[PDB]
């Protein structure tokens, strides 16, 4: 199980 989140 992996959650990966990215903003910019």
């Amino acid at each position: 199980q992996i959650g990966l989140a990215q903003t910019q």
